[PDB]
């Protein structure tokens, strides 16, 4: 098996399917994940920014990206599972043809901007199928509507339907704990059954240990129960106990 798990930002596979991860990777298979928007980002930052880097336990002009890659290399290493970093710029680097930042909340802007981007992440997905050869691709269902997890989920549909790659979406977490759950995927793709895994205890502890590597994100990502909400949140999905994530196929809808 060839897992490629690709994953928005510098932490999103570990925290929504970090136990698939580490199983996978417990079982012999061979995986990898990429991770879109890690692309190195130099100042001037945005004000916004500025502001999520403090967030982050940061100097307001530090080198975030940087920061953030060896914290993605700590957990990834921790799942025992390889890693790869993208050259997508995060939101909060991100600018518009005009000159303003993207984010400030996202700025209004054209759908040509967005569709350019979902483009340019299929290309570089394309690139990595054909390179790694994956039996099975896992990404984000971007639940919460994230613009970044909206962008890489539908470049890796588009991607994995012409590589003829199957390809299945996480519950995005810890998102999917404040949202109802429905996302709008692009024409023609539709998703299967709901599959809920149930991992031994000690893949939960791998991946709440994994987690735990992203120091930059606990404060932000905490709100002080963050694990707790996960714990949960997989006890309201499998009540006869046991650690689990929700993954969903995506198939082609018919008549498409
Ligand atoms: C960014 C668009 C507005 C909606 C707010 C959603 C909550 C923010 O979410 C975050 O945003 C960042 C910037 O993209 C990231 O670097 C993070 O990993 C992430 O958790
Ligand atoms: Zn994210």
């Amino acid at each position: 098996t060839r897992l490629l798990a690709i994953s928005p930002h510098l932490d999103d596979a570990v925290l929504s399917f970090g136990a698939g991860l580490a199983q996978a990777a417990q079982d012999g298979a061979n995986v990898l994940v990429y991770t879109v928007f890690a692309g190195a980002a130099q100042p001037p930052y945005s004000p916004a920014a500025q502001r999520m880097h403090t967030i982050w336990g940061l100097a307001p002009d530090d080198d975030a990206v940087l920061y953030r890659r060896k914290e993605d290399i700590a957990a990834l290493d921790h799942l025992r599972v390889a890693h790869r970093h993208g050259r997508f710029l995060d939101s909060i680097y991100r600018k518009l043809p005009d000159g303003r930042w993207l984010t400030a909340a996202v700025n209004d802007h054209s759908p040509d901007s967005d569709h350019d981007l979902v483009g340019e992440v299929a290309d570089d997905i394309r690139s990595i199928i054909d390179e790694f050869d994956p039996t099975l691709v896992v990404t984000c269902a971007a639940i919460g509507e994230h613009p970044d997890h909206e962008a890489t989920r539908d470049a890796a549909l588009f991607a994995t339907h012409e590589k003829n790659v199957p390809v299945r979406l996480w519950e995005d977490l810890p998102y999917a704990v404040f949202k109802s759950g429905a996302v709008e995927l692009p024409q023609g793709f539709r998703l299967g059954s709901a599959d809920v895994s149930s991992v031994k205890p000690e893949m939960r502890s791998q991946k709440f240990q994994a987690v735990e590597r992203y120091s930059s994100q606990m404060v932000l990502l905490n709100g002080n129960n963050l694990f707790d909400r996960l714990d949960e949140h997989a006890r309201q999905n499998a009540p006869h106990g046991g650690y689990g994530e929700t993954t969903w196929p995506v198939v082609r809808s018919d008549d498409s």
